[PDB]
């Protein structure tokens, strides 16, 4: 059922090159570390997935996404508050990941 063990990972980071804000992630299994680039509209369906197979609450919440044109500002706040709703994301599921989870924490978002 349940097979990929616990991962760790942080917001090291944050680029804005065309519309929208790229979060660098880095992870790590204890065998490898590595990072991963995220949009919060990649946070939100893997969250919205998460949700629909009751794996977490509806009560924990991803950062709001931005309406419209995204800026180069709050970096640090908007990285803050994304790596805190990510670890509770881990926190809820110690030991062992669900494989979406481990698939988001595995590849790039345009991968």
């Amino acid at each position: 059922n349940l097979y990929f063990q616990s991962m760790e990972a942080r917001v090291v980071g944050s680029e804005l090159v065309d519309t929208y804000t790229v979060y660098i992630i880095q992870v790590t299994d204890g065998s490898h570390e590595w990072t991963v680039k995220h949009r919060y509209s990649d946070f939100h369906d893997l969250h919205e997935k998460l949700v629909a197979e009751r794996k977490i609450d509806k009560n924990l919440l991803p950062p709001k996404k931005i309406i419209g044109k995204n800026s180069r500002s709050l970096v640090e706040k908007r990285e803050k508050d994304l790596e805190v709703y990510l670890q509770k994301l881990l926190a809820a599921f110690p030991g062992v990941t669900p494989r979406v989870l481990a698939h988001f924490l595995h590849f790039h978002f345009y991968e």
